[PDB]
């Protein structure tokens, strides 16, 4: 048991010190490393349960039973007296820095998971390189370090959500007594794009400063893993070279798909382009029905766009479909137009006016599911039909990393690939939820297991979401259909209720459009299987309940907790209408 | 053991059926009972783990062992066949209205807790009356059915907070691309009050309609308990009479205090007057430092008022004091002036202009704790120096209801007072968190124990709160100083971090929002307190109150993933300790 663990820890760690909080001979050696500015992991043996057993099992490497013991890259360096002799004789710097490869860790991908892994590893003395490179979009769009969320995903889209929400705040302000007249106020797209971009620029810079102050090498280069320990890099002059690393982490993420139809790549755009577009999109057609499509369609309408969404079959495939539909009914009622059961077949009538900063004009041809024909003009056309990786760019097939039928890396539950020194994290890890906090947790936790002796794994179950559509949708756990299909209709009870935010009363907003429900399993103490809420601030509402769900909350737990008044969330502490009872859920 | 539960359930219930979901004789009786529109409790014996043992105990009352068994106010009515006989003979309607008293229940007090008990009790057949009367304030302000929260508390003051917040939403809009100019925009107090008052009116009406539809008697009169079962009522014409009830629930709430200084009652107002005021307060002095004081001073400043708060000693006594100071710093940095360590010793310079709709003018004199003198002019002086009950106005001293030193009712953990048919709920129940959702839960759960045999008690531990100051403050559990006092500094670890909402980056402060977790080293690092200052602090906090209730630890917070981008997600990655001395800024 403990012998399997200590073997792999000592082999994997770069510099690791087995210590005791009390022993002043360990304090002496801690301070010497600190003075020499040598980073390392520590393992305080007095603070562990099998702590005493490890000390005796440590003698198998060192032939001593005592603390401290210093290892460097799988090799015993010495006790307190031996480490101090190396220090006095100016030999210690040479011992720690000498390695089989160039780096202990090479990270391919400077995104959410990738930067998180890098900094964490560097805290234990691992010598780390982070590679990042942004291949331009078909029209040339490029951005800086930090990944997809930072430059063209969560961060820019939510700020554009917020500009869109602020419009209803000016609508509301009159009813609450302010003297503005929302009718005579307009929106400037380029002004907003400049503020979003000025903030994205502060995060690019902050990531470079962070990497530098952890002594991480940052190479803006395209990386390719040609052998288990060899990464070939092509820099921005196309200078090719090769570096070696002990552990390898792949964190290269995904990029948007285009449909295989004429005009799409030539005349359309994706989210990658939307967030630094120099001109207002104008009359827009969004093709797709994922959360990217609905979210992007949502803020454009709220900034005064004439928006249409073309839907192949359903909205938010893979989400609870009752909720998905309520999200879409709200959009259709508040300015978004839907062309349902419809696909595209894209002609250019005007070129983008790059000097004057005006969109072009395009003609979209398609057909509906029955047979009827679609044809309409649009100034901008956005595709949101899913994302994919292209590991063939990243990974030579001769290395022997196994991929699945979607193009994603098959890992074990500790992120290990089929090559024992190669791991994958984030969106390219097959089967895992594709969310930025998941990538960050995975990368951080793997760094500790590789260099600090940690054994904790990332829990991928019951991770909560939020779709930032004009009315938001938070969730944690199973959809209603998924629970029913898994356990049987007669074993599921559902508690639901409409509600109305108190901030909507004076504003004369809708009475029975916000909604929530608890999906529960009767034969398991009425355990909460999923939580769902459509309303404002849905992410702040949902997040706290994810801890309780993680802990196995029951309906009785929600019941005996007392609500905070007046809030939207408190409606969860008093649910009581069931679906089976037939009673209406309206306020 | 089980026998003492049944004897107490059959004695208080008004109409109760003992049943089995399986039995078709039980179904037959059920069908008759609400064909006649007779409300009743039902106890399905095959869903209670000791339904066998209970059925045997029933015979001590009924001489029979089978189901269905129906009782009315403690007397056994009959089995299946006996009730059906009574039906076809037109006798059953008169059995169920047999009572020693006018009402199965009388609630004195028509607010958060009182309305909640009354509706729920009526659901199981209990003949119920709810009493509500609103004594005028010194200037004569009065309002309608629903209590303090609905009329002069949570509801109106949060609507006014929302009006304060929209001001910063207007400022933020320019930075996000909108064409307005915030400096050319002002606020209309009376437009706002009309909207708030319209909503409050629709709440008054909804509560009246709700009581009607549950067959509850609403008497707009002032009640006084003269004996355990006798309630003296005085109606709007000063007519006096007496009604009797079996059970009594006191739920009369509290009212604002005034300081005993000259001019306070004559020339000042309280929150009781603020939310229906015809004129904008104007330059305002706020006296006190409770959450009412700070909340009210907060939105007045955001609507363009010139606001000073006079603080006797500290802010928010009783809450975590690190958080109190941060709440006040933000207010001082965004408009609100503070006169600290200072009390008032009120002379009137202008009478309120009732025609043109304008405030008067006042002269406040006071002193700081060092002796130095205070003297300044204001248009409106608001007193927020606490609240209190006045039970010598509900409750003859001879009834035998014991009160504590502050005049609140001393109750067992099941809301029973010292007279065994009389109960107290809400703000007048000594020692209990004074909050509306606590009043509501206490009332509903007591109704179920009295008329439907339930046994669940109200759990008053770890109830979370939110202070709706211009930057909000949500909490659940122990403060940091309290945690340290109970367990000692060495057994307490505190994780904390600053943060900045994403909504704030484009609108241009970096390190004002703050959160911490107060944990216990020896109990697996249990979470003893959660604290967060920032926007939507109530939506943020609520969900965590469920996990705390279940006994959450630092490791439970760590294994849950965040939702990005949100403020709340910052709780799932805390790692800097106060011990470490490391800075919590970002
Ligand atoms: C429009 C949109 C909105 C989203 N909104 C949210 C949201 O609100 N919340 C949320 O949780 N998630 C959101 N996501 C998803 C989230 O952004 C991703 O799950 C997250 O970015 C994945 O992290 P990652 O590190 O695996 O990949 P990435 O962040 O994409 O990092 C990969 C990086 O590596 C680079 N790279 C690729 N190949 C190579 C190579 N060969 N050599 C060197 N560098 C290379 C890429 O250029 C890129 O910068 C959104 C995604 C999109 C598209
Ligand atoms: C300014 C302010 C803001 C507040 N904000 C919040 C908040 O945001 N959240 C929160 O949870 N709590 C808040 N509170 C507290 C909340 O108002 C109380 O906790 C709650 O109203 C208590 O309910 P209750 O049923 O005990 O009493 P009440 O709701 O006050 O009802 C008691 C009723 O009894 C009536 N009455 C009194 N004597 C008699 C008599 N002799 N005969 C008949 N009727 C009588 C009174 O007129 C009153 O209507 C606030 C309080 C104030 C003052
Ligand atoms: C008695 O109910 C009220 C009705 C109206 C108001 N005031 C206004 O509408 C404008 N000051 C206040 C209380």
């Amino acid at each position: 048991g403990t012998s399997q663990w200590l073997r792999k820890t000592v082999d994997s760690a770069a510099v690791i010190l087995f210590s005791k909080t009390t022993c002043p001979y360990c304090k002496k050696v801690k301070d010497v490393l600190a003075e020499a500015k040598i980073k390392h992991a520590t393992i305080e043996l007095d603070q562990l349960s099998n702590g005493s057993a490890i000390q005796k099992c440590l003698a198998s490497f060192s032939k001593i039973e005592t603390v401290p013991q210093m290892f460097v890259r799988g090799k015993f360096i010495g006790d307190s007296q031996t480490v101090l002799k190396y220090y006095s004789n100016d030999e210690l710097a040479g011992i720690v820095n000498e390695s089989k490869y160039d780096y202990d860790l090479i990270v391919i991908g400077g995104g959410s998971g990738g930067l998180a892994a890098g900094k964490e590893a560097a805290k234990y003395g691992a010598k780390t390189a982070v590679l990042d490179y942004v291949e331009p979009t078909p029209i040339g769009t490029t951005w800086g370090l930090g990944g997809t969320c930072v430059n063209v995903g969560c961060i820019p889209k939510k700020l554009m959500h917020q500009a869109g929400l602020l419009s209803h705040a000016l609508e509301d302000a009159e009813h609450f007594g302010w003297s503005l007249d929302r009718s005579k106020i307009s929106h400037n797209w380029s002004t907003m794009v400049e503020g979003v971009q000025s903030h994205i620029g502060s995060l690019n810079w902050g990531y470079k400063v962070a990497l530098r102050d952890n002594q991480v090498t940052y190479l803006n280069a395209k990386g390719r893993l040609i052998s288990p320990h060899e990464v070939q890099i092509t820099d921005k002059n196309q200078k090719v070279s090769t570096i070696t690393g002990n552990k390898i982490i792949l964190a290269t993420g995904e990029r948007p798909k285009y449909p295989e139809i004429p005009g799409a790549v030539e005349y359309g755009i994706t989210s990658d382009d939307l967030f630094s577009l120099p001109y207002f999109p104008g009359k827009t057609l969004v093709i797709g029905a994922s959360y990217v499509a609905l979210e992007c369609a949502g803020f454009l309408a709220s900034l005064g766009g004439d928006v249409t969404v073309m839907v192949r079959s359903i909205l938010l495939r893979g989400f609870d479909q009752q909720m998905a539909e309520k999200v879409g009914d709200y959009m259709e009622n508040h300015g978004v137009k839907f062309a349902k059961l419809c696909v595209p077949d894209i002609k250019q009538l005007k070129v983008v006016d790059t000097e004057n900063n005006k969109p072009g004009l395009l003609l979209v041809k398609g057909h509906y599911t029955d047979g009827k024909k679609f044809e309409e003009e649009f100034e901008t056309v956005i595709f949101a039909v899913g994302r994919e990786p292209q590991l063939s760019k990243v990974l030579c097939e001769t290395v022997g990393v196994k991929l699945d039928k979607n193009g994603r890396v098959v890992c074990t539950d500790d992120e290990q690939t089929t090559v024992s020194n190669v791991y994958a994290i984030g969106d390219i890890n097959a089967g895992k939820p594709q969310l930025t906090p998941v990538a960050i947790q995975a990368g951080r936790y793997l760094a500790r297991r590789l260099f600090a002796g940690a054994t904790e794994l990332t829990d991928y179950s019951n991770v909560a979401t939020t779709v930032f559509t004009p009315l938001e949708y938070g969730a944690c756990g199973l959809s209603e259909e998924d629970a029913i299909e898994k356990y049987g209709d007669k074993d599921i009870e559902v508690y639901h209720s409409n509600f109305k935010p108190l901030e909507w009363t004076v504003a004369h907003r809708e009475d029975n459009v916000c909604y929530m429900k608890l999906v529960c399993r009767k034969s398991d103490n009425m355990r909460v299987l999923g939580l769902h809420v459509l309303g404002p601030n849905a992410g702040e509402i949902t997040q706290g309940y994810a801890v309780a769900i993680k802990m196995g909350a029951t309906k009785a737990d929600f019941d005996r907790t007392i609500g905070i008044h007046p809030t939207c969330s408190e409606t969860f502490t008093t649910l009581h209408v069931t679906k089976k009872s037939g009673v209406s859920p309206i306020v």
